[PDB]
């Protein structure tokens, strides 16, 4: 981006679609704590699709890397505190696959 416009728009149709697909659910919002009582002290850099949205909108997002960063944390940080085959973590390899096929379709990842 010095077309800032450009990745904005690439950003939010691809966070669009993201949010959209059903393996998305568990990732949708912040964690709670009363149900995951540690997990902020566990998980230093949480994030979640909310404060992705709010992080876009707020323009955040100034290049393709701070997006897929963040993307792709909300998969690592799933992996490192659930176990491996939790119906979380059977989410988060669902949603990846189908993230990294819109990445390579959006030209954001090399094909």
């Amino acid at each position: 981006m010095e077309d800032p416009d450009q990745l904005y728009t690439t950003l939010k149709n691809l966070l669009a679609q993201i949010k959209s697909h059903p393996s998305a659910w568990p990732f949708m919002e912040p964690v709670k704590k009363s149900e995951a009582p540690d997990y902020y002290e566990v998980i230093r850099f949480p994030i979640d699709l909310k404060t992705m949205t709010e992080r876009l909108r707020s323009r955040y997002y100034v290049t393709r890397k701070l997006f897929v960063a963040d993307l792709q944390r909300v998969i690592a940080n799933c992996r490192e505190y659930n176990p491996p085959d939790s119906e979380y973590c059977r989410c988060a390899s669902a949603l990846e696959k189908f993230f990294y096929f819109k990445l390579k379709e959006g030209g954001l990842i090399d094909k």
